[PDB]
C-alpha cells in the first residue's frame, strides 16, 4: 500500500534514527536528574511529565513499525521484539512475575544498542558467540555447584555467615574466585579452625579464575570473528565462509594446487 | 554375542545417555539439600534412599558397559576409567590413604562431563594443551620455591604467621601473586622493618602475575586449537593438519607453487 | 629557500633528536627534583632556572620547526600539533579553563613518545586503533549509566557515602568493576539492609569486567595489526592491505586459482 | 684432541645432564630444609656439608666444559656465562656491590632452567621477546614518572605516607595499578581531603592497566612465535620466514599467482 511504503522510507532514514535516539538520550537525562531527592514538587513533576512524553513518543514509533512492516514482519526481527517489550512493558497494569517493582524505566537507555546500527552490530555478535561457550559456561556452574556443596558440609557449622548454607556459599565462592580478600578476609580466618583449608580454597581459585578467562576469551575471539564475517556478507552479499574453515582447509586446497600444477608440468614436458 | 549386540545399542542410544543425565542431575539435587541442617530425620533418611538408589543405577550402568565392550574395551578409554572410579570408590570398604573421610558424594556430578558429549570434548581439549604447558607450569614451581626459600629466611623471625617456614611463605606469596592485600596487608607492614622489601615483592608480583597468564593463555589457545582440529578429525575421518603446521610451512608451499607455475610458463612461452 | 633547507636538514639529524631527548629527560630529572619540599632557597632556584633553560630550548626548536617547515605544514601533522600545543601553553598568562592550575609542567615528559620514533610508532597504533573500539566504549558507558541511576535509587537513602547522588554511585560502580572490596566493602554491608542486593551487583561485575577486558583485548589485537602493517608500508612504499581483508578474501582466492587451474589441464588434456 | 673429545660426549649425555639436575635438586632441597631454624647444630652442619659438595660438583662440571669447548667456545653462549656466573660468585671474597648479603644460594635453583632443554627454549623465547616491547615497557616507565610527579606536589604534604616523596609516590602508584585497595585504602580517604583526586587516579587506573596488559600480551604473542619458529629451524635446519612476513606477503603472493596463472590460460586458449 501508498501508506505503509511512504512510513517504511520515514522509519529507515537517517533524521527518524537520530530524533528516537535523541528522546532515548533525553529520557535517560530526566530519569537521571529524577534520583535526586532534593527536587522541587514541581521540578519532579515536571520531569515525570517529559518522561510520559518520551513514552507517547515510543508508542507512536513502535505502531508506525508494526503498520508498516505488519506483524509477522515486525516481530520477524529479535530487535523490533526486544524494542516493543521494554515500550510495552510500561503500559502494563499489574504483573504477576517474581519482582520487586517496574521502577526502572531507566532500562529504555538499552535501546540506544537496538537503534544505533553500529552499537547493534557488536551487541549482535556477542550474543551470537554465547551458544557456542554454553559447554564452558556449564563447566563453570558444574565446578561451582560441586564446591558449594563441599563448602556448606565442610566450614557450614564453624563459618555460618559465609557457608551456612548453599546460597552462602555461592555467594562467597563467587568472592573468592573474583579474589576479593580471598585470604585476609576468608580462608587465614577459616584455616585458624581449618588448617587444611588451602587444599580446597587454592585449588578452586585456579580452576575457576582459569575457566572464567577461557570463557571470556572464547566469546571476545567468537564475537569479533562473527562481526568481521557478517560485515563482509553485508558488503558484497555473498555468504562468507567462516575462518576456522578457511584455516582448517587451507593445508588440503594447497597441496591439491600442488598436485595440479605438477600434472599440469607433466603434460607440458613430454608433448 | 547377541547379548553383547542389543545392551551396546542400548548403552549407545540418546535416551540411556539422557536417562544417566538425568540420575546425575537427581543425585547432585539430593546432596544439595543433604546440606541443610534443618530437615527431619525422615526427610534426611528420605534423601539418602535417594542416594542410594542413584549409586545403584550406577553400578548397572558401568556393569552393563563392561559386559558389552569387555574388560580390555572398557578400561581402553580414560573416560570410562574415570566413570568406573568415581562409581566404584563409594563401594570401598577402608581405603588406606592421606584423606579426612569420602563425603565428598558430591564429586559424583563431576560424570556430567563424561555423560554428556560436548562438555566431554570440551575438557577434552583442555587436558590434551597440558602437557605442552608444562615446562611453563614448571618455571612458576621453580620461581615460587627459590620466592618460598628466601622470603623464609628474609621475614621468617620478624613476620612468623606470613614466613615462618616454607608452608606459611608458599601460601602468603600465592596470595601476593593474587594481588590479595598484598601491600596494605602484607608488604607496607612488612616495609616498616625491612624498609627494602619491595625489591623482592614488585619483581616477584611482576614475575608470577606475567607467568601465570602466560601458562593460561597457552592452554587456552591450544584447547580452542585441539578442540577445532578433533571435531574436524571426527567429521571426515581425515587426519587433521595442526594450524600451527599450516602456518610455518605456508610460505615454503606458496613459492613452490610460484616456481611451479614459472617453469610451466618457460614451457609454454617457447614451443 | 637555503636557510629553510639547512635548517631541516639539521632537525632531520638524529644529534637534534637526541639534543631535544637530552633536555626533556634534564626537564623531567629537575622537575622530580623539585617536589622534594627540604630543598634551599638556592637549591631550588637553581632548578627553577634550569627548567626555564629547558623551555627557552623547546621555543627555538618549535620556532625552527615552523620556519623551516611553514605554518601549514608543520600544523598539518598531529604530533607537531602536540608539541606545539605543550611548549606554547607554558607562555599563556591567564586561561579561560575549568582547572584548578597549570602546574603539571611534568607533562613536557610525555615528548619522549613525539621525540622518539620508536615510541611515537607505537602511540600512533594504539590512536589509530581507538575509533574502532568506539561502540565497545559508549555500551560500557550505557551499562554505566543504567546502573548508576539503578544503584541510586535502590541504595542512596540507606547508602548514601556510596550511592547517594549519580556522581558517587558511579565513583563505586567503577569500584565494583576493578573488584576492588566490592563484597567485604560494599556488598555484604549492603545485603546486611537489602539481602537479595547480589542480584543486582553480581551481574554488573560480570557484564562490565567481561566488556572491559573486550575493549582492551579489541584495542591489543588492532593496534599491533595496525603498527605492523604501517611498518611494512613504510618499508616498501606500497600499500598494505589489511590482514583482515587477506583473511577474509583467502578462501575466494585459492578456489579462484584452483579453478583457473582446472580448466588450464582441461585445455591440456586434449590438444 | 682425545681428552676434550671424550668430555664434551661425556658433558652431552643425557645421564650427565640427569646427574647435573639431580644435585640442583638435591641442594636445593637442603636449603629448603635449612630454612628451618628449629634444627640441631649437627643437623645444620650436615646440610651446610651436602651444600658444599653440590657446590664442588657444579666446580667441576663447568671446569670441564671449559677445558672441552675451550675458553672462547664456552663464554660463546649466554646460557654457559649464566651457569658460570651463578657457580663463580659463591667462591667471590669479598665483592664491592650495593647488596645487603649474598645469602641467596638458592638462585642456584635456577640452573634447573638451563640444564633442562624444554626449560630453557621456553625461557630463550620469552628474552628474545622482550628488545620487542622496549618501547611499551618505555611508556610504562614515562607515564609511572609523571603520574609519580604530580602525586607527590598534589598529595604529599597532606598523605606523606603515601606521597610524601616520588618513591612514595612510585610504590603506592604500583599498588593503585595492581587495583589492590586502591579506593577504600587509598582514593576515597585522599577525597575527603581533595575532593576532585578521582580526576587523577581514575584515568591512571584505566592507562596503566591497558599498558600492562598490552606490554603481557605483547611478550606472550612474541615469545610463542618466537619458540614455534626456533622448534622448526632446529628440526628442519632451515631458516624460518616469521608468521608475520608470511601474513603481510600473503596477499602479495596470491595475487601474482592469480597474474601468472591468468597469462599462462592466455598462452593456452590460442596456439
Ligand atoms: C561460524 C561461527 C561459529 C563459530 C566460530 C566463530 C569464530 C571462530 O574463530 C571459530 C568458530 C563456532 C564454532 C564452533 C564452536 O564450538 C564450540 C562448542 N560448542 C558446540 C559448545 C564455537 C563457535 C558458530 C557459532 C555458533 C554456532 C555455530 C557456529
Ligand atoms: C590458532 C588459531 C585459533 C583458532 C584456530 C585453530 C585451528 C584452525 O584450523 C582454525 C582456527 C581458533 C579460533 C577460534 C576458536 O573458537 C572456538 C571458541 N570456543 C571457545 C567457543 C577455536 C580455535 C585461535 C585460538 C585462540 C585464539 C585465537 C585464535
Ligand atoms: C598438535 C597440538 C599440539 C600443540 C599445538 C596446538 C595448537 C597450536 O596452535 C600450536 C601447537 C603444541 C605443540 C608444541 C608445544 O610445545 C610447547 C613445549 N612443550 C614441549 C613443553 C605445545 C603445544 C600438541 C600438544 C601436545 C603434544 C604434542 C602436540
Ligand atoms: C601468531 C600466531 C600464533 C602462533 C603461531 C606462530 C607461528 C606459526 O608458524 C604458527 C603459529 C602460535 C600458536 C600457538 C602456539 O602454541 C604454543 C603454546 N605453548 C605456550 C604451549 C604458539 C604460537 C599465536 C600466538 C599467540 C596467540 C595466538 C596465536
Ligand atoms: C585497517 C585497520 C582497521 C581495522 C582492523 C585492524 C586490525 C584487524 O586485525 C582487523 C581490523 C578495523 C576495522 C573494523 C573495525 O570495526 C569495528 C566497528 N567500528 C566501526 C565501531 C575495527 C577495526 C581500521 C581501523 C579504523 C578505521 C578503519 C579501519
Ligand atoms: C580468528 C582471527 C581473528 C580475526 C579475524 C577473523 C576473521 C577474518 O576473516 C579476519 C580476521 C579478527 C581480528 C581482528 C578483529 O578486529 C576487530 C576489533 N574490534 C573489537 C574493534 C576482528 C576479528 C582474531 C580474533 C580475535 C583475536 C585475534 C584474532
Ligand atoms: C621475528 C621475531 C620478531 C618479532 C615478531 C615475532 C612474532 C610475531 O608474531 C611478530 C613479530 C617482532 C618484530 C617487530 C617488533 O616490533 C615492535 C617494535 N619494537 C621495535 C620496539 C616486535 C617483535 C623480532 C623480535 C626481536 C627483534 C626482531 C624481530
Ligand atoms: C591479526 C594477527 C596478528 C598480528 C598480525 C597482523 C598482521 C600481519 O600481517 C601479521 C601479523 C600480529 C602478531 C604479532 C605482532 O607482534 C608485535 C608485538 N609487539 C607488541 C611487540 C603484531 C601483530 C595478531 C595480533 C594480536 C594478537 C595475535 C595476533
Ligand atoms: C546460579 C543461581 C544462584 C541462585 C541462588 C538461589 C536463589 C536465591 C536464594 C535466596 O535468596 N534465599 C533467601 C535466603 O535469605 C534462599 C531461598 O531458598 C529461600 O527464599
Ligand atoms: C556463578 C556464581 C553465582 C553465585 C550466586 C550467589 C547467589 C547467592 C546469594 C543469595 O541468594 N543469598 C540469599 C539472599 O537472601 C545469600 C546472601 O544473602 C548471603 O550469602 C550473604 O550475603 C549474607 O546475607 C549472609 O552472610
Ligand atoms: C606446591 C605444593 C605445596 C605443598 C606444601 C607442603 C604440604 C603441607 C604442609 C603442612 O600442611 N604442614 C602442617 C603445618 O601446620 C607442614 C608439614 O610439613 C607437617 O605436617
Ligand atoms: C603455586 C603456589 C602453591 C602454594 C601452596 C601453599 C601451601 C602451604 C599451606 C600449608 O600447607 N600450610 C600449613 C597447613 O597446616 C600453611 C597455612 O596453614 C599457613 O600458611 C597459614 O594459613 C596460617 O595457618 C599460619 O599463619
Ligand atoms: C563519565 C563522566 C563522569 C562525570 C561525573 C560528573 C562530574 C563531576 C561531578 C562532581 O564533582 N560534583 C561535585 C560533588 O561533590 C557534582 C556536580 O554536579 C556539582 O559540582
Ligand atoms: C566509567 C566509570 C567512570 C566513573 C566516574 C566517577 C566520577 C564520580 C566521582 C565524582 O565526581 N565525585 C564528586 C567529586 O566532588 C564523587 C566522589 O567525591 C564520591 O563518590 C566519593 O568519593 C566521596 O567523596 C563521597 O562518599
Ligand atoms: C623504577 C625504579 C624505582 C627506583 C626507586 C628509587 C630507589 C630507592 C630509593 C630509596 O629506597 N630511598 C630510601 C628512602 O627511605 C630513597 C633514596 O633516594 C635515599 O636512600
Ligand atoms: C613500575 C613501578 C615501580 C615502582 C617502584 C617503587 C619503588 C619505591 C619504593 C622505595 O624505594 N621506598 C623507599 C625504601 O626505603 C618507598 C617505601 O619505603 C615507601 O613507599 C613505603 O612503603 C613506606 O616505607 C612509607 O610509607
Ligand atoms: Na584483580
Ligand atoms: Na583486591
Ligand atoms: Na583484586
Amino acid at each position: 500500500s501508498h501508506m505503509s511504503r511512504k512510513i517504511r522510507d520515514l522509519i529507515e532514514s537517517k533524521r527518524f534514527q537520530n530524533v528516537i535516539t535523541a528522546i532515548i538520550v533525553l529520557n535517560g537525562a530526566v530519569l537521571g536528574l529524577l534520583t535526586d531527592t532534593t527536587l522541587s514538587a514541581s521540578s519532579q513533576n515536571l520531569l515525570e511529565r517529559v518522561d510520559q512524553l518520551c513514552l507517547t513518543i515510543f508508542i507512536v514509533e513502535i505502531s508506525l513499525k508494526i503498520y508498516a512492516y505488519g506483524v509477522r514482519g515486525f516481530f520477524r526481527s529479535g530487535w523490533n521484539l526486544f524494542d516493543f517489550v521494554i515500550v510495552a512493558i510500561a503500559l502494563m497494569p499489574a504483573q504477576g512475575s517474581l519482582s520487586v517493582l517496574r521502577t526502572f524505566r531507566i532500562f529504555r537507555v538499552m535501546r540506544l544498542v537496538s537503534v544505533i546500527p553500529t552499537m547493534r552490530r557488536v551487541v549482535q555478535g556477542m550474543l551470537l558467540a554465547l551458544p557456542g561457550v554454553g559447554s564452558v559456561a556449564a563447566l563453570l556452574t558444574v565446578v561451582f555447584y560441586i564446591a558449594a556443596v563441599m563448602a556448606t558440609n565442610l566450614y557450614g557449622a564453624t563459618f555460618p555467615e559465609w557457608f551456612g548454607d548453599l546460597s552462602k556459599s555461592l555467594y562467597t565462592l563467587f568472592q573468592v574466585m573474583t579474589l576479593e580478600s580471598w585470604s585476609m578476609g576468608i580462608v587465614r580466618p577459616v584455616m585458624n579452625v581449618h588448617p587444611n583449608a588451602w587444599v580446597f580454597f587454592i585449588p578452586f581459585i585456579m580452576l575457576t579464575t582459569f575457566t572464567v578467562l577461557n570463557l571470556f576469551i572464547g566469546i571476545i575471539v567468537d564475537a569479533m570473528a562473527i562481526t568481521k564475517e557478517q560485515e563482509e556478507e553485508a558488503k558484497t552479499g555473498h555468504h562468507q565462509e567462516p575462518i576456522s574453515q578457511t584455516l582448517l582447509h587451507l593445508g588440503d586446497r594447497l597441496d591439491r594446487i600442488e598436485k595440479q600444477l605438477a600434472q599440469n608440468n607433466e603434460l607440458l614436458q613430454r608433448q
